């Protein structure tokens, strides 16, 4: 269970920077944010949504000072569509994760 | 409601998986109706809500906070029609003190669970 | 609760002042108990709430949406105890369909308004 | 008018780029964002809060692509202390206004 659909809206659970084989990626927050997005692509597809249909993203971050770096990667995946809303929250995250992202997306 | 399962993404983390204090504020992890023996209270939703609140009391106490200092609660619920029952228990913990904000959200919860609550509270 | 005012800043807005549609979602303005004549409604909280819901139907239909496509509601209320009375009127309009998410917030409303609701809804 | 205090928390109403006399500020979105921050400063002081006790900011913006310049000004007032949470929301704002901000803060 990587999320839930409720009248035409997909609410994802949080994706953390693990490979599908289940271990943490090596690299900085920007690389972790790549893995997270890569994980989100997969769950969006499975739900019948996509990045274009994301209406809200919640970024949980270990350190608010690394927001600019996460945001550089956010703007790569959301370059031709900008979710109408996003939030950034300081959170304690599973060992070594500097970022976790959940989304809310329309089911096409 | 319908669940989304894929093998091309790792398992997800419930975002409020660990409590944290930032700037005198305790943001709890989501409390599910687990007992100290680590089994679910598999009873009706009012029983499960009591257990959630018991777990909330502990994490608050541990964080130097209390129900009195809770400013926001978020209730994750399996079925929105069950809100009325959960809220009857909520009102026993938040009786003369009522958090200034609350939210209720349909979620897919860990196996069994009908209710999960997280809170945000001032540290004393 | 205590209201804050300073001459050293201008009057605030209350951010849900006007509606908008973005990426097939309708984000409604906050709806108060004004009548179509412009009168603030002469009643208790339940009367006011009904007027809110009539103003909501109007903005939802006008946006190509309906109560049944509302995915989130936010209820602004002067006292959290009055929520049950608002919620009786809420449950009438969200009878068969229930929004997956809703929040309730203490807030200072325009004079005489004891309730204000905004919604977010899917424009199919 | 400008916010409420409940249980030691100040919940500001949204501040737009008006001067205290009530005229809209003229200039780019950065200049607008400065005016909003001056207004928030004054409302926070009155509430018995400060930028340092801010726990959440909500930024209502006319368009997402201008968040870059809003954020540069946000970073000036929240430099030594960053709120634990912030949200950015596309909104229809009172005319001329490209940005509007509310905050939640400990008293």
């Amino acid at each position: 269970s990587q999320g839930i659909i409720v009248n035409n809206m997909f609410y994802s659970s949080g994706q953390i920077p693990l490979t599908p084989s289940g271990e943490m990626v090596n690299g900085d927050i920007k690389e972790q944010t790549h893995q997270v997005f890569s994980n989100l692509k997969a769950v969006l597809e499975e739900a019948g949504a996509s990045f274009e249909t994301v209406v809200k993203a919640t970024v949980f971050i270990a350190d608010m000072e690394q927001f600019a770096e996460v945001n550089e990667v956010y703007g790569q995946y959301f370059d031709t569509h900008k979710p109408a809303r996003f939030c950034v929250e300081v959170a304690r995250l599973p060992k070594d994760a500097l970022v976790e992202i959940e989304v809310i997306a329309l089911v096409k």
